[PDB]
């Protein structure tokens, strides 16, 4: 599914990311943006031979388990195949696990490099919320 923006953002603050951990819901919405276009179906493969799966491209090294990582710590709990479905939840939830991890949302470079320090609020101008 590609998400509209404002979908997009009213589907996040449903599942509870709005100013999760601090992180105000423009924040994901960005980060959603950059990294896969608000496609729930989008993968692109590292250097390392990890895959990046979904809307915020959960990486298979550490998070989820795609059968081809070796190491992989699936600390999800989830086959990464459950990141690209329609229904954003197990993205979410996993989030939520990563951005706990110590380095907030330092975690997606794309947030790092696009959206942090930006007008993040942008993102869900306009939007019935
Ligand atoms: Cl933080
Ligand atoms: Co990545």
């Amino acid at each position: 599914k590609v998400f509209g923006r404002c979908e997009l953002a009213a589907a996040m603050k449903r599942h509870g990311l709005d100013n999760y951990r601090g992180y105000s819901l423009g924040n994901w919405v960005c980060a959603a943006k950059f990294e896969s276009n608000f496609n729930t179906q989008a993968t692109n493969r590292n250097t390392d031979g990890s895959t990046d799966y979904g809307i915020l491209q959960i990486n298979s090294r550490w998070w989820c388990n795609d059968g081809r990582t070796p190491g992989s710590r699936n600390l999800c709990n989830i086959p990464c195949s459950a990141l690209l479905s329609s229904d954003i939840t197990a993205s979410v939830n996993c989030a939520k696990k990563i951005v706990s991890d110590g380095n907030g949302m330092n975690a997606w470079v794309a947030w790092r490099n696009r959206c942090k320090g930006t007008d993040v609020q942008a993102w869900i101008r306009g939007c019935r919320l």
